[PDB]
């Protein structure tokens, strides 16, 4: 064996060496003490971790039985709610309280804006996300369908001036809307100067200042001929770049070259659903990128420095050039063979992530190679996914407390971003926030996982509505409102983020700009975006909507009831025709196959995957949880047959093969289906779906990826 013995633990050498040689030096933590800490923490907390997982199983069994002994279906909410209380699923709600989390950075407590999520295993994307704090509005407008590609305004091999003019006009309107002039429009501006600390905008017939001069934050270059002008609106910066000697500046009435927006204020570096990591080698690749990010020296090419400005009165200041980083650890379920015990049993991966990502995060609290890169207030920001109820939140907090001791960190250094993405957390949300009242820095509606959990929890109740129908069901609308209500009641305004979910259609940016505005209008101080380009565009929404004002107006409102949260998305009688059934089956089988083939064969856990209609979607593993559970549910209830499923997987497999003329590493699934580990994975996810704990896909996916890896070696 190649493993290292530390107490009852047998640690993969690749991980032992990474930690000793790369993660530990510079933290002043004694290596022998760290490893003894790992052994003791794993030993002490493993049984409670296991008890919590068994408790999930016991509750689900009781709910399964409840539905199976019933035959009514007008569905008595009073009985159901009573039952959930008796069995300890629905817990009493505690008295009102206010969170006490402290030492949190301004980006989280105060600033409303986009939050970018990226797979930590991809160094290039991680670097780009960290750098996405600032982004070009002209690039985002020109490069996407926000400016329609109508006749004459199409993207070509080279710069189309007509399209560029539309870009310019769009951005001028944004300026008028966000940082209005006392009179006239930015559209007619002819120059910018700074006089007596005041911004002066030259118009054809006169000059003018800002309607609100306080929105003038600074500038670069000579006041009398500035190279840029910095503005602020709703706590977010906007920079007008001035350069008549540029290809766009040359044609512009004021010589404006670009408008840069502060965009991805924060970024979540993901170890969970957007990555595929099934062994020590995979975890180390992730840990090493997270290490490079925190040390400031990740190069795939490099991290940006801070931005220098001149203040209005003429003094100097700087603004952060980087997105403030969270890390999303995995949740309570999975083990990983990066460490096993003397019996060969794998160690819980969530416990390992807290220890290792926490250790590594110490570097981001110290000086780089310049200033320290991450939290100036001294916090480590960890997103904890897939928790079920307040005992699991408490357990996470206790894990973090124990890790802080191993690491020599002050108590409550390790903050928690709570995913509200499981039903038992949803209906006990206030108690969940309370369990973490001194650690919580966000709540976020992870709606894809939540949908997966909704289907599995009520699997035995009856057939569910179609996948596309789910986003508009009463349960989910109530879930979204309830989340906001609970956060604001716990005093999140000015203290912690209230967050909403991901826009998955990466190429549909016009649609994004039209519709995602709903989230800040609902009082969310942040929401997830798939890319730096999407961060720049979503930033527009925060300039249009005053989230702080919206949150204050929502104060003390209760807009969702428990009954509404508990409304199971059962399909009504005779809901669909035979063609519509096949359309839905095909939809889900294509979604599963498209995602699974990249996961199992190439270890990619997130990417732009074309759907059955060739719309490009970037989703994490939770989309697979939904599709596999929905098909399992339809099979469970006789909506479809096992031949229907087989036929659909067969029909969709070559279409996915074709869609993956994307290139070099792709192996087709058809026609040798039973020779494709990825094809068999997809089939197994559906046919064993009903029996997976809470519908989780990881046990099957991890097994199949490891199988693939093992074959690729021999
Ligand atoms: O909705 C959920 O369960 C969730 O946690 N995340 N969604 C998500 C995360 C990362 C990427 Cl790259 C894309 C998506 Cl849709
Ligand atoms: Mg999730
Ligand atoms: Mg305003």
């Amino acid at each position: 064996t190649d493993r290292v013995s530390v107490g009852n633990l047998r640690i993969a050498r690749v991980l032992y060496d990474f930690v000793n040689n790369e993660a530990l030096p510079g933290t002043d933590i004694d290596p022998d003490s760290f490893w003894a800490g790992v052994d003791k923490v794993v030993a002490d907390l493993t049984p409670q971790n296991q008890a919590l997982l068994n408790a999930r199983d016991e509750l689900q069994a009781q709910i399964d039985k409840w539905h199976r002994r019933r035959v009514i279906e007008p569905i008595d909410m009073d009985a159901y709610r009573q039952f959930l209380t008796e069995i300890g699923y629905l817990l009493p709600e505690p008295d009102d309280f206010t969170i006490t989390t402290s030492g949190v950075d301004a980006e989280i407590t105060t600033t409303a804006g986009p939050q970018l999520v990226v797979p930590v295993l991809n160094a290039r994307f991680a670097l780009n996300a960290a750098n996405a704090r600032w982004g070009s509005l002209y690039d985002a407008l020109y490069g996407t369908d926000v400016i329609p590609e109508t006749d004459g305004a199409e993207k070509g091999p080279t710069y189309n001036k007509v399209r560029g003019d539309k870009v310019i006009a769009y951005a001028r309107k944004f300026l008028d809307d966000s940082v209005p002039l006392s009179s006239g429009s930015f559209g007619d501006a002819t120059g910018f100067t700074v006089q007596d600390g005041q911004l002066v905008v030259a118009l054809p017939d006169k000059s003018t200042g800002l309607a609100n001069p306080g929105q003038f934050a600074g500038y670069t270059g000579a006041a009398e001929s500035p190279t840029s002008v910095l503005l602020i609106n709703h706590g977010l910066h906007i920079e007008i770049l001035i350069d008549p000697e540029s290809q766009v500046g040359t044609t512009d009435r004021a010589g404006v070259k670009d408008v840069i927006l502060e965009s991805a204020i924060t970024t979540i570096m993901d170890f969970e659903d957007s990555v595929a990591a099934v062994d020590a080698a995979d975890k180390v690749l992730g840990y090493r990128n997270w290490l490079g990010l925190n040390k400031g020296d990740l190069a795939a090419r490099v991290l940006n420095r801070d931005r220098n400005y001149t203040a209005p009165g003429g003094g100097q200041f700087t603004l952060p050039g980087r997105s403030l980083m969270f890390v999303r650890n995995v949740g309570h379920l999975m083990t990983n063979d990066a460490i096993v015990d003397t019996d060969g049993s794998e160690v819980f991966e969530g416990i390992m992530d807290a220890l290792f990502t926490g250790l590594i995060a110490i570097h981001g609290l110290k000086a780089s190679d310049g200033p320290l890169i991450n939290s100036r207030t001294g916090s480590i920001y960890i997103v904890k996914p897939k928790m079920h109820g307040p005992a699991e939140v408490a357990f996470t907090c206790e894990l973090f407390s124990r890790v802080e001791d191993v690491l020599g960190l002050p108590q409550n250094t390790m903050k928690i971003g709570i995913m509200d993405e499981e039903r038992r957390t949803t209906v006990n949300l206030k108690a969940c926030i309370k369990a973490a009242a001194d650690r919580v820095v966000f709540i976020n509606t992870g709606f894809l996982d939540r949908t997966g959990d909704e289907i599995h929890t009520s699997m035995e109740a009856g057939p569910m509505v179609r996948k596309g129908t789910m986003k508009s069901q009463p349960w989910i609308l109530a879930y979204e409102d309830h989340n906001v209500d609970a956060g604001l009641a716990a005093g999140f305004s000015g203290r912690a983020q209230v967050g909403k979910g991901m826009w998955t259609m990466t190429e549909l940016m016009a649609d994004m700009v039209e519709t995602k505005i709903a989230q800040p209008r609902a009082g969310a101080s942040t929401a997830w975006v798939p890319s730096p380009t999407a961060a720049t565009l979503h930033a527009l929404h925060y300039h249009q909507v005053d989230v702080a004002a919206v949150q204050q107006g929502l104060a003390g409102k209760r807009r969702a009831t428990i009954e509404q949260l508990l409304t199971i998305p059962l399909a009504k009688e005779l809901a669909w025709a035979p063609d519509e059934i096949r359309e839905e089956v095909d939809n889900n089988c294509q979604s599963i196959l498209g995602y699974v083939v990249r996961w199992v064969d190439q270890g990619v856990g997130a990417s732009k995957v074309p759907d059955i209609h060739d719309v490009a979607l970037m989703e994490d593993r939770a989309t697979l949880r939904i599709s596999s559970q929905l098909l399992a549910n339809w099979l469970r209830h006789g909506v479809i047959t096992s031949a229907d499923v087989r036929a659909s997987l067969e029909r969709m497999a070559p279409l996915v093969d074709r869609q993956n003329a994307g290139d070099v590493a792709y192996r087709p699934m058809a026609p040798n289906f039973d020779d494709s580990i990825a094809f068999l994975a997809a089939q197994e996810l559906i046919l064993s779906g009903a029996q997976q704990p809470n519908g989780y896909t990881e046990p099957i996916l991890h097994r199949r990826r490891r199988e693939f890896k093992a074959r690729a070696a021999e």
